[PDB]
């Protein structure tokens, strides 16, 4: 398999940056969601989720194909709760009916990640949707009750090291658990919509006790009223995780640089860019426009 990237035709920079515009302001708009916390996070999942069914060995899943459209992938039960970027984007793609799907979901992902006052990310355009078939069985992203040894050896699949996998955790700090999404329950720190390092503080600073929560699945509380996933735990009794959780919880523009690449490269997995390629995008924030 081969995915080049391919340019909407005859789209540029400029159109990509009002797609971006209008997904910044609808989260901008629909700031109630989710008790307050806003679309962002979800977003982020989506941006995730939609990429990490890539497999390494034979260029399978990834984010090109937007097979996430497709009910096998958009019924897939580690997706649950990713319905509701996937309605929010929606009315979007039908303002720009030219952007492809995967284009799409990786965008709004870097438009959260930015409009919460993370780092930029550069972005590509070129994704391709592909038919039905193309549509990876479900089972291909991560459980959350594992340790460290699983998550080393999961995201190698995906080519990501360890310093990859700890810069791309720290995302943890947004949003929430949900009970009937996940049988998990809780956020992981306060600053739940603005991108920071918080997720690392946490991790090393407070108390965590393990506990069985009511879908009678263990997780992590703290006294704060914080709650970890064991596999965000173990990035703390993995040595090497741990040096790294503790770099970026004492640096965090480490942890942005860091995430920045990650991110970026988490969503160009599989994809070819060919020599012709326009160079990556830089996205203006709204408030970078004044708007
Ligand atoms: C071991 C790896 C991962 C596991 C097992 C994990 C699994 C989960 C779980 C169980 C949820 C809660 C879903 C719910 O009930 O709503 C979730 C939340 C979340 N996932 Fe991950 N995830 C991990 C990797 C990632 C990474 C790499 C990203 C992005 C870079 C990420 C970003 C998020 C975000 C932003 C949320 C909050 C969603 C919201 O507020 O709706 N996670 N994670």
């Amino acid at each position: 398999l081969v995915h080049v990237a391919s340019v909407e035709k005859g789209r540029s920079y400029e159109d990509f940056q009002k797609v971006y515009n209008a997904i910044a302001l609808k989260l901008r708009e629909d700031d109630e969601y989710d008790n307050y916390i806003g679309y962002g996070p979800v977003l982020v999942r989506l941006a995730w989720h939609i990429s990490g069914t890539w497999d390494k060995h034979d260029n399978t899943g990834g984010s090109y194909g937007g097979t996430y459209r497709f009910k096998k992938e958009f019924n897939d039960p580690s997706n649950a709760g990713l319905q509701n970027g996937f309605k929010f984007l929606e009315p979007i793609h039908k303002e720009f009916p030219w952007i492809s799907s995967g284009d799409l979901f990786s965008l709004g992902g870097v438009t959260a990640v930015q409009e919460m006052q993370g780092p930029k990310i550069p972005w590509r355009c070129g994704r391709v949707d592909t038919p039905e078939d193309t549509t990876p069985d479900n089972g291909r992203l991560p459980d959350a009750d594992k340790d460290a040894g699983y998550v080393r050896t999961f995201f190698q699949r995906l080519n990501m090291n360890d310093r990859e996998v700890v810069a791309l955790m720290g995302a943890h700090a947004l949003g929430k658990t949900h009970l009937k999404n996940s049988g998990y329950e809780g956020p992981g720190g306060a600053a739940n919509n603005v991108f920071t390092n918080e997720f690392y503080l946490n991790l090393l600073n407070e108390d965590w006790k393990l506990e069985k929560n009511d879908a009678n699945n263990e997780q992590w509380d703290s006294k704060s009223g914080y709650m970890m996933l064991p596999t965000d735990y173990s990035l703390i009794q993995d040595p090497k995780y741990l040096s790294i959780v503790k770099e970026y919880a004492n640096d965090q523009d480490k942890f942005f640089k860091d995430f920045s690449k990650a991110f970026e490269k988490l969503l160009e997995d599989g994809i070819t860019f060919p020599k012709d390629a326009p160079s990556p995008f830089i996205f203006k924030t709204l408030e970078e426009q004044g708007l």
